[PDB]
């Protein structure tokens, strides 16, 4: 059963609704981005039209093996007609190929679905500035004031400086970065750049990165592990056991590992500043957890919503508990009363 918050009223459209079988009345299935909770249910045997970005479409074709005839890529920032309804895709500032969708209903209603997003003031000068939005389907992942984290720029600065210092002190140190999905590519690309190395990785991850339209990508990544001093591994292997085991496989080339685990928010953020972050260490292995977020902080979310002034908000995350729903509704009312809409 498809839940109400994945349906677009007055249309034959659903958003990120691939795990409910054939949805009654659905003429087009939109996919905001290539993350498993959102594409859950898509496969090579899917036979309905899928609307998405060019990058998302590359991944559907190459990773999930969806047939080309059912993939409908749309350009960003461009008015398009889909089954008689005007739509626009906007960059979501999430992972590569992630979009927000503007729907212009035949009756005059305007709906924005953010997908997953990290709100930014640059969105206030997109095609959103042009008109009123009546309903907002909002990524509420971190909709509570305790959720603070630094900018992506500050986090990258910390990681670059940390890696460069360690490897300059010890040329036989290896840097390892964890991953379990697309997104957060800047972490490992920025580190490899400062160290004058390509990033080494599995054939499967290399394949995924080749779908993302990153400029000069052939210059930045490789499957030849031996030529590389920045390696990518599955997030599950970023622990003392997993990393000891990996060091053994490198054949006495290295005698130290420095590893990074990009997480979302962690309770550590309430106490410590990014400058003061320290690793967990065991012998010749150190592990840094760094708060690189691709979702809005509470303050970023509040600013976007108070700017947009929607008439109704429909949360799409943390909808499963009454306590969550009650908390989110209280903040929406606070924001409205403070700003005056
Ligand atoms: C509470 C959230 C809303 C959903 C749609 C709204 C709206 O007013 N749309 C324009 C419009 C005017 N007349 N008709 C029929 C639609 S308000
Ligand atoms: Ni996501």
């Amino acid at each position: 059963t498809c839940p109400f918050y994945k349906k677009i009223p007055g249309t034959g459209f659903t958003v990120d609704a691939f795990q409910y079988g054939v949805v009654e009345g659905c003429t087009a299935y939109f996919l905001t981005h290539f993350h498993s909770d959102h594409y859950a249910g898509l496969s090579k045997h899917f036979t309905f039209p899928v609307y998405c970005s060019e990058i998302t479409g590359n991944l559907l074709k190459n990773k999930l093996h969806v047939q080309e005839q059912y993939i409908h890529p749309l350009p960003l920032d461009t008015e398009c007609i889909v089954n008689g309804v005007k739509v626009v895709l906007l960059d979501a500032n999430h992972c590569p190929g992630a979009v927000m969708i503007l729907f212009y209903l035949p009756n005059g209603t305007v709906i924005l679905h953010t997908g997953d997003f990290r709100a930014d003031p640059s969105m206030e000068r997109s095609l959103l500035a042009d008109q009123k939005v009546h309903m907002l389907y909002l990524d509420t992942t971190y909709c509570s004031p305790e959720y603070t984290f630094p900018s992506q720029q500050e986090v990258i600065r910390f990681a670059i400086n940390t890696a460069f210092e360690a490897v300059t002190l010890n040329p036989h140190a290896l840097v390892v970065c964890g991953t379990y999905s697309i997104g957060k590519e800047k972490v490992f690309l920025a580190i490899a750049d400062v160290l004058g190395s390509k990033v080494g990785m599995s054939q499967e991850k290399y394949k995924t990165l080749q779908c993302l339209n990153i400029p000069e990508i052939n210059s930045l990544i490789t499957t030849d592990m031996c030529s590389s001093l920045v390696h990518l591994l599955p997030m599950m292997q970023i622990n003392f056991k997993g990393l000891q085991s990996h060091l053994k496989k490198c054949g006495g080339k290295y005698n130290q590992i420095l590893a990074f685990r990009p997480t979302g928010w962690t309770h550590s953020n309430k106490f410590t500043r990014i400058a003061d972050v320290i690793p967990q260490t065991k012998g010749n292995i150190s592990i840094y957890g760094i708060p690189y977020s691709e979702h809005s902080s509470y303050l970023e979310m509040k600013r976007f919503v108070q700017w947009l002034k929607p008439q109704k908000i429909i949360p799409t995350v943390n909808v499963g508990t009454w306590k969550s729903r009650s908390t989110m509704e209280k903040y929406f009312r606070e924001w409205k009363l403070e700003a005056g809409y």
